[PDB]
């Protein structure tokens, strides 16, 4: 059993909210992250997708998955987890001056295929692979889970520069529109840049991916990337979705060229 | 503006028994109803839902729309609307043994046209209407509404509402205008039948599946036997599996106002 | 009259839960089991679905249809059935080491047919036969009942919500087309499937591990049981039984009165 | 070579227009200034690379027919800083207005756009939104081109520029939709907009009913509809831009010689 009583978590810094509740630093046995409603009488419907969520983590037993530890449902609905330390992918990538060895980029790519290959062996689709969901815990180990937090106007935009052609559109969320997702992330890596940097209009992104035949421009890859990931990103990127690999191959593939490198 | 300032809003007894519920009957030159944030801090996504919300009430100015009177910030976020006297329309029909004479359903269902014509000539949406969402105020006056609203105005589960939706609603712009007249047709078939529709199918996941699939539809031979022949007929052009083929509200509006009058 | 006034019901061990309700064990004038709407302010559907339950229960007397025995209002509605002691038929032969004599197998058939028999004589139309839903009750009586209790779907998660009665839909409800396909002959094919596992020891398609190409095959009817399967020693009365239940098109399905009488017969035969 | 505005310098004034996700104001640095503000809680990945790419195309533009940008912030938000523009932009003037232009007016407007859409393609730029709400007439003599849109996300509970689209750009069936040819057939429904004072398919409105009949060529402009003192040579030139093979459009070279040529005709 996974319940925390009341009294034992010490909740402290606020990091930030999202569209479930309000993710806090906090203190239970070292260090956690708590995310937590802020009602004290739930909605039906609030308690539903809280069961959902806790449903799906308390699946999930991987390096490479967020780390669940327990949830509270007194005072307020809370989902605990492990305390991530660093950044995320995205806040590396493109809003910062690191720059990381093409070793290093494969290396974050194997771990992401890991944890993804993990949660389609359990049929979990996560639905939101992007850089940003992925966290660099103290700077060696990818975390995937869900770290989207608002720390005037309402933020109405999804996530339109990984979403496939097939989602772009709109069950169009599946197995193959996680992969492609993770094709844009291996875009993001091996570049080091976000897809459709010349068109400002999100229209017309959402126009040419959904409808025509937008896709990233695969020559802005570095020099320096193995030819095999060049490819395996072509395939994760494919229009039509059963033509993408899955998450097995697209392993195999990643552990394989990675060896070849040393 | 509509702003209220603090400390004029008297706040009074919660509606409903759930302790999640939001609303509360209180004062404000007379009586209102409060719908409320009931949080220390709000969130920014709430904060925005709050002002969503508000925003699409203070376009709307119609005898058949619940009347938004203002809000307030402090002590929380709240909504503050006239109060309605009486029951909703699913509880004349389903939970009391109110029984409407023929004519008088026929004018919940003119008058239930004529807010839905004014909302979509707005452009507004109502995505969840439904007998529970139609209030018959002083028993004269049909106010459209969100009255069980725990749910909705993120910007941005199928845990409820099932009856009313469209199929291409259940299956997955699914929410249209479209869609909002087959929850009307749905409320037609309330008035004229009695009842909710697949009353022989338990198991929810097989109406869901069924009805976006088209395989399922109300069954129009319950109606009763004094329903108009042209209120029958435009029940099932407004229950139409393709959206596309189902009329506009000022068609439906035309309609009932039209067949009424050749029934007083 | 079969409304229970409320505080007469000691509710007990949970047992099982979904989304909407719970079903614990219970005591009003020795066991019971209560199945109980989880909110005090029901949506429509759920309300509709309640009273439909208890009026189909009320019309059910027979010893191989789970007995129903009450219903509450305060502080939830509730219905109350007699309590099933064991496990139902799909835990003692998919997820067990039980084995079953064929003339063990033979009588759960038997009862089965029993009980469908009865319900279609009601006009009632069960829609989710499966062995999930058959009672093994004391080890000695199959009590059909419907134990299912419904889930909102993950955002994490075809036919999702319906994946466990999928091995036994026939190829008109899995096709899904038109009109309302569930049916008397519909609930046949389930009893087919039924008869499939108790004859086979083992669930259909064991081999195809894609659930959609299970899905578009059995509806289009390039897929059906393989037969081939039986035990040696399954009676020719039955496997020909089986098959009849299993037809494609369900009006050549046999009717219960049929059914009934072919297991009976076919059982005195084996002494 | 730094734009960055330290915070601080920008007085921002009276709000002009606002989308889901941004906001143009009125301002005040060292004179009149124009201020495109990113609003949003959160932005996206996509907003803030917009915000980036955009400034890197401005700072990029020196010419008088191209909206001038003047700086950038980044504190307390993402802003982009340009001049202020006087009066109207050509869309409100012929469609929203009681305006009469002279024909040499109309001329000499066609002929800065086309200096403006010349230096854009000169310098790699597909602008990708040309019409006449994007120009600016400043001063009531100065086009000055831009893009004045503000993106918007229609809401959940609610139910543009398809008119200067071109048909490849509707169809998405072609490589590269978008390009220089693109850009050429828009503003050849400028020159219609010009040269009639009308928007085209005027008396044809069934929407998307108009939109498949242009992408798939069984609509077009009327073109019999310009102003009788519109010059043969203007409409021959309206009539190559608009062409439906986008391979026959003429480029900006080629049309901004042909209207400077024959702007000079009629003094
Ligand atoms: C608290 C919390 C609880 C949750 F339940 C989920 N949910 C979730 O991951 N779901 C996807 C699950 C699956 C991938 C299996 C689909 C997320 C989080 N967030 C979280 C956790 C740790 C953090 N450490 C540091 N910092 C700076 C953070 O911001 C931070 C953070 F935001
Ligand atoms: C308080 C409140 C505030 C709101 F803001 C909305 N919102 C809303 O209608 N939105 C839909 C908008 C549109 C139709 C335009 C799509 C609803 C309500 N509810 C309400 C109002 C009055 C009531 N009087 C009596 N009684 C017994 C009630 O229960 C009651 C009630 F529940
Ligand atoms: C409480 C309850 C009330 C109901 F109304 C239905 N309904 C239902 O059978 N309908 C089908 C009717 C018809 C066949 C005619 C179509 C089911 C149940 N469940 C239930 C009953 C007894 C149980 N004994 C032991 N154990 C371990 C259980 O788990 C258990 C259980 F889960
Ligand atoms: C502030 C702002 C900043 C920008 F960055 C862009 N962007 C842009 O033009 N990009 C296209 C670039 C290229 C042509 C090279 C392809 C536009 C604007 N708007 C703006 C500017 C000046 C204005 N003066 C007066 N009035 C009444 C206005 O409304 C007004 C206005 F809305
Ligand atoms: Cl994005
Ligand atoms: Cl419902």
């Amino acid at each position: 059993d996974w319940e925390i009583p009341d009294g034992q978590i010490t909740v402290g810094q606020r990091i930030g909210s999202g569209s479930f509740g309000t993710v806090y630093k906090g203190k239970w046995h070292g260090d956690v992250a708590v995310k937590m409603l802020n009602v004290t009488a739930p909605t039906p419907q609030q308690l539903q997708a809280f069961k959902n969520e806790v449903g799906v983590l308390r699946k999930t037993r991987h390096v490479n998955i967020l780390l669940f530890m327990g949830y509270s449902t007194k005072p307020q609905l809370a989902i605990v987890t492990q305390w991530c330390e660093g950044s995320s992918l995205y806040k590396h990538l493109h809003a910062s001056e690191t720059k990381f060895e093409m070793k290093k980029l494969i290396d974050i790519a194997r771990q992401t295929a890991r944890g993804m290959d993990y949660l389609h062996a359990k049929s979990i689709i996560h639905r939101d692979l992007k850089s940003n969901n992925i966290f660099l815990h103290e700077d060696n180990t990818v975390k995937i889970g869900d770290f989207g937090l608002a720390t005037q106007f309402e933020q109405l935009s999804g996530s339109i520069l990984w979403m496939a052609p097939e989602v772009i559109r709109m069950n169009p969320y599946s197995f193959q529109s996680d992969v492609y997702a993770f094709g844009i992330v291996l875009y993001e890596l091996m570049t080091g840049q976000l897809p459709y940097s010349n068109i400002n209009n999100r229209d017309q992104i959402i126009e040419m991916v959904g409808r025509g035949s937008l896709s990233p421009d695969l020559s802005k890859v570095r020099s320096n990337c193995p030819k095999r990931m060049k490819r395996l990103m072509a395939e994760c990127l494919k229009k039509k979705r059963d033509e993408r690999p899955s998450f097995p191959r697209i392993l195999a593939e990643i552990e394989e060229l990675a060896r070849e490198l040393s």
